[PDB]
């Protein structure tokens, strides 16, 4: 069955990146569904922590071990076992009572703390693999683009010549400062706040080290109260996603206005686009809006989030606002989405030219050069210079025809004065090649400065994905130190013991 | 004329924290009056740049900076002077026309950014300098606690013993943290966006670097959009307040209850205390009441600014929501009156003791050691114990008369066996002392886990002091810097040419 | 298998509200799958409209109504065919081409706009009939509690004397103003937008006032793009949940602190407390808790709505934030577990009249006896009688201890002279019952005048039913109506035609 | 000394409107100066019915009246006697200890929400009234633009056409329901509260309707709890502020969109523009975007007060967080500036027909000319005619210039065969105001349409205008009735007694 919305101007298949935005929210799992095989790797650490402390024998280990095999299988497909006293009970059913000793030293609310931490910790690699895929769409389109001349904007209205790479340059900036506020959050989501069980401790002799190491976490959360009534990193997960996510918003707005009918300066691919069932004329950015979109929801975990932490005390409470995967999936959706609206982009390069070199944005320079070639005064040259748009707008004179004798005029009226200028100062003035070229120092649009820029971005996002291959293979070590303790286990009590 | 609020139990004068909740709405600045002494000092730097370049001569120079000292004597009482083009068309008035060359190069957009950055980063000292002392005051009063046993709350309702001095140091943990996140940004914060101009930098010869050293920043904001168009460090303040102030406001509901005329476990200084009007019983937590309103306050920005960000493009926009003065004030003065708050608590710590002895928190440790003696699994014990508190609630026995029968007819009842445990096994699992001797290990409430603690916070906030004397110190040598060069221009044009 | 978290003191089952909690994340519909059976409405409205309006056959109008028929049981359990172009592809395949003709005059985007709002108003009706169960048993349980002496707090310390009936008719009274929102809101919500087509309405002759009677609207969003557009009735759906839901957050902490181990002056039915994994002794107040976290998450749909309004123009846009199902699911599981919780909550009366006797908070009608007796002004009253207060604190008399001679002693030590009151004046003001009688006007807590309340709102209980009775019915007659039109012409065309 | 602020093209002066946006930020009160004349009109409604219930004398009420008014005058340059205790103790001072029997059966409690809902009633008044000027210039303009024929926008792409006046309808019944909203929410916040005392009324013989008369209220917050533990209207007047705001966001954006330089339909009025210092080019829409940064900021206390009304039990607080009057005067400079904007805009009529004959917006009209000629489904016509397009734009054809030759190419191309319409039919369906005219139904585009809309507003506005002056005339009379109270009693005891 086709794709019913690919028709008209809607041509081809969408782009998979735009389908993602369509299917995020019927294939969300629960929080619930999303910890659970967390949870059963805490079990799993738990227990070889009593093992090695002597709390559980060997034998006894073994007993649980295996049985969580088991009861994981079930709650594959029965949804009822997937919180921990309904799966300790089915535990219990399969093994006998020694399940029961697998809560010695702990309590659902340092499993619970924990459980959501390794949770947010993947989906907050999962995300710095997904920023990095948008800053390299991103850098690696600006390369491409250090002629390509347009203008930039400031309050919707055209400002100065620039160059598409150069502004792209700017949300790679962003997206470096996004990436530093991600990492240094992962730093405080990867503590271990296993041993606080209730909120207090325990008697038990726990090695909070190794339950920790075995699932790699980098530290703990010392203190037991905070290992259980600390949700400060759940809150900052939240916000980080919010000011990340209000950066896309504004580069899709930003292109949306330039792809309207009346910019006509870009276009989206093909595949990027939607069309409308009554109006066949259309080519809408609907992978833009629905971008946005998951930005302004992004609003709202920060927002249940805190107000919930407002309304409490410095303890576990059951009553806290969660970060839930819906949430991420949608800022993951619209990372991608934006990382091929990025890649696919189609600008218009004739327009965008015509644009700098006809609406104005050159009068800058022109009022620089006043001031450099006779001296006067920033402001008095300002005046002179807008004295002459006022007059070439009125006459439908186009900045890049804009000559000597309009330059004289304007400071005759403005002034009572001519001014000692030549047409060739004027021409070179007006040029939006030579206005882009002229901005030469650090982060200006010149190709040579925006190519500075790219090579340091280029550094920049080799540490970007060795830092992230660090810290996924961190995780995918603990992981199999922690599997193969739980095989060992089982096999020496089943040939041995 | 005495302070008219200190009538009936409101004794003594409020202590001066309290009396900041009350001064900071009609003492706070304006955005613009705040920000203006930073511009004053952008426009010294600015012009200074501008005269190592040749872009001004020395006798330039002199003459502007001469006048930019007398516009802000002009200005000190003048609001209407202290927005930019106001301010420089008093100093044209004032020395003549090269008063417009001061904005060779330069726009209102990276002079604004500036500013506010040198503001908010002033702010943000101040904070981190209030966050220690409240630090402080939390560490340091723990140390005075490592006995002082009390009962930990979850959930609102009695857990497990543990002491003050425990509970303090979750605090502690929190505001380390929060710490981390407010040196994490200001990094972000010092870095200086002028020479970006509008928003594409500028065809003169700028050295963007000693600007930015003249005014104190560590780096460049360097692509030139980014300049004028960021605003995610601003986004970024907004909420490391909210977070932080959610957690001072979950602090002050603990100390609210516990000083509840039903726990009556603390109280209130008198200083941080006031009474009602028509009901002389009330010892009113107002200081409490009105640090909780800054806390949830500050939700405000921080959605506002948001909100601004997600409806724009990546642009320049003075349709941007602003950190405002009043906004940081507030969180300064609540900071304040609980660092007092926490200083001057008074336990209660018979009360306390007499609840941990007899009000069931002891629980778990009755059985954790069923299980450590017996053998049987913490869900069976679990089960016994709570019949236990059942029936001991039932005959209105408290926690520490609870004995061997009564614990032997919950193991009948519910078990139809005994339980081969002594009265001695139980009488020592009941100590609310003795539960607070047994949690030993890393972030436990027993003396010498809290005192390690301690002494690692403590050792933690000789760093933090010495990263903002340092942070401090950069400021002020650079200040000093800019003074001496405005000193040296003026006088050798004075003197010498 | 039992309900695994029914251990210890969590005895029997939970309450079905409290299991309700439980429940709704897991089972809440997508928008898109909530909204879908409306979207199948509306095509048979349109089309029946298009029928009178003669742009439909009958014979082309029963061919698309049979075929409809077919293709809502295929979406059913194929979940791609329940957005609009894809159904119409469906329906297409199924009858033939002339599937497509339903679509004359009518668009995806007034097709939404519509099928939001029929799912909002049914949403609308189930809220205002689950406020009302909560309202009713708050009404009913201050029936029986007219004699239930206790204290009211301010400031979360005790203030004065009251009873339980008198502080749940605050929140009747709180709720009364809701259901006003609620049925505001609905007159808004309940506007049919179709005939506004893309934004522009129609060349076609459709009747517009036909397509809303028959789909149960009251009438029309008259201008075409504030039919697509329009968007605050969804905003305000929000902003009446949230701030409904605060004043639900604000009774379950105020029963929280009421049943902490401390204050013990109500308990929970056991069916709406659970217990934890790990201390024995919990009685856990965990629907109290997860209806607050409704409450706070509540607040997340608000801001990201608003903030996607605030993001666009006044425009039909993708970009706009939903009310989604799971909110108000969530709304409705808190409403109906604070409904349980209120009719079946054990307060202890000897407590409550106990701290009423002993804790001070009838010392306003000490001092307002001396005013009255000796004409002494309020302010010289009361500091006596805070004195009073202060002194019987020092020497552990209750409040109820408290004789001619501390009064005398207190007017010496503040005023140098006694004052002529008597020992039964005296005791007469310390009666917390006559505290209760005595404040006899408008609102306030004697019997007397909190049955004339109960009075009030119970007539009022019949006025919200009535309200709620009509606008469902209203419903349901259209709804009728439209399926025998339907048949009507699917069965004329199949014998007649 | 001129506006410096209007250089180059921002001529003449900012229009007032304009000007507000600037001063409202430093001329705002704070909310203790806003409510305390209000506060200090309470006094005297208090004093009066005590006086009529025999509590005071005429002699100890004259006595008090008198000094009412001289404390007034201290205060008029004392701020610290804006807050009630420092005012009881200057009254004290001014008359005698009479003084503190103004506070007999009273609290601060009752005051301050009574005082509260007197400001923010005055501030809703204000509102209503800027909101119908709005209003106003919005249809008065729709009224001149019966025949401005322009596209309508879907997801900022050209959609279809209709005319200004269409457009500006759309606004207008968007903020009768935002009339609507606030005359609801009018009769819940002009509810007196006095009466309640601390909480729980008072054993003197009050007559609440007394002081509710006297200080113009409509009914009662009856309950005593709910009269001072009740801020529901505050959160509501915040949430209506922030929903109506956001339609003037997306008003102002609309219109920023129409004057882009690249739109350029629409061009702001000179006295609603400013400049850049350093681009000469620049016409800025400042009044546009400091609009929508109201809009935006105006989420923020609504945020906080809701935040804080979740953090709470159902008790009077000093937590809650206010609606001050820094955010309603911002919200009054942004429907001022944009009255102004609307009335003073400049559409460029002859390229607003340009596009929409050209841009493809006619596309519909064709299709449904295809439909309605030839039988055809909707769905084949779509797809015939967006090949139409899609080849007049590889060809360069403007929509006005689309033929019959194109035409059955398209048709041919997609569909194997030709198609029966005449070059009559296409050039029909093509042109603009001809698809303006078709489009006759109720909320259409058609100037008969619009104009039906137009005398209905009119009609809608005479009948807000209605509402307006009888709720100010209902609080002139009852605060000259109390002025006229306060004298009889002054005079008489002056001459009389
Ligand atoms: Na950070
Ligand atoms: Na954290
Ligand atoms: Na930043
Ligand atoms: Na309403
Ligand atoms: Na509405
Ligand atoms: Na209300």
């Amino acid at each position: 069955v086709p794709d019913a919305t690919r028709i008209g101007r809607a041509t081809g298949a969408k782009a998979p990146e735009f389908q993602e935005l369509y299917d995020f929210d019927a294939a969300a799992l629960t929080l619930t569904s999303a910890v659970f095989p967390y949870d059963s790797q805490i079990h799993r650490a738990h227990v070889v922590m009593l093992t090695e402390q002597g709390i559980l024998t060997v034998e006894e280990s073994a007993t649980i071990l295996s049985g969580l095999a088991q009861v994981d299988e079930l709650a594959a497909t029965d949804g009822s076992l997937r919180t921990y006293l309904p799966y300790e009970a089915a535990l219990k059913r399969t093994i006998g009572s020694v399940a029961g000793k697998m809560h010695i030293g702990r309590s659902r609310n340092d499993l619970a703390n924990a459980g959501k931490r390794m949770f947010l910790r993947d989906q907050l690699l999962r995300t710095i693999e997904a920023v990095i895929g948008y800053r390299e769409a991103v850098v690696h389109k600006a390369a491409d683009h250090l002629d390509t001349v347009m203008v930039v904007y400031t309050q919707r209205k055209e400002a100065q010549p620039i160059t598409l790479g150069h502004y792209l340059m700017a949300i790679s900036e962003n997206l470096a400062k996004n990436l530093d506020r991600y990492r240094e959050l992962y730093a405080r989501i990867n503590l271990c706040p296993l041993g606080a069980a209730a909120t207090a401790g325990t008697g038990w002799p726990l090695n909070r080290d190794r339950t920790s190491a075995l699932l790699g976490f980098d530290g703990l959360v010392v203190n037991s109260i905070e290992g259980v009534a600390g949700w400060d990193h759940v809150a900052e997960h939240a916000f980080v996603n919010a000011v990340f996510l209000s950066g896309l918003s504004r580069l899709a707005s930003e292109i949306q206005l330039w792809s309207t009918d009346e910019y006509q300066v870009a276009e989206l691919d093909a595949s990027f686009a939607g069309t409308s069932s009554i109006m066949p004329q259309k080519k809408n950015p609907m992978s833009l809006e629905r971008s946005r979109k998951a930005a302004f929801a992004a609003m709202g975990p920060l927002v249940g989030i805190l107000t919930s932490l407002n309304a409490i005390e410095y303890q576990m409470s059951a009553a806290r606002v969660e970060l839930e995967p819906r949430s991420i999936d949608a800022l993951i959706a619209a990372t991608h989405a934006m990382t091929g609206v990025v890649r696919t982009l189609h600008p218009n390069k004739e327009r965008m030219r015509q644009y700098a070199a006809e609406n104005y944005s050159t009068m800058t320079d022109l009022t620089d050069m006043l001031v450099r070639r006779v001296g006067i005064d920033y402001r008095e040259a300002h005046e002179i210079v807008a004295h002459v748009v006022i007059t070439a707008i009125e006459k439908g004179i186009k900045a890049n025809k804009i000559g000597l004798d309009l330059v004289q005029e304007a400071a005759v009226a403005q002034t009572g004065a001519g001014i000692n200028v030549s047409a060739d100062d004027i021409k070179d003035a007006l040029d939006p090649w030579q206005n882009v070229l002229r901005r030469e120092g650090k982060g200006m649009p010149a190709p040579m400065s925006v190519k500075a820029s790219i090579d340091d971005a280029m550094a920049e996002l080799h540490k970007d994905r060795a830092w992230l291959a660090n810290a996924t293979q961190a995780l995918a070590n603990a992981k199999q130190t922690l599997a193969d303790s739980v095989q060992q286990i089982i096999q020496t009590d089943r040939k041995y013991l």
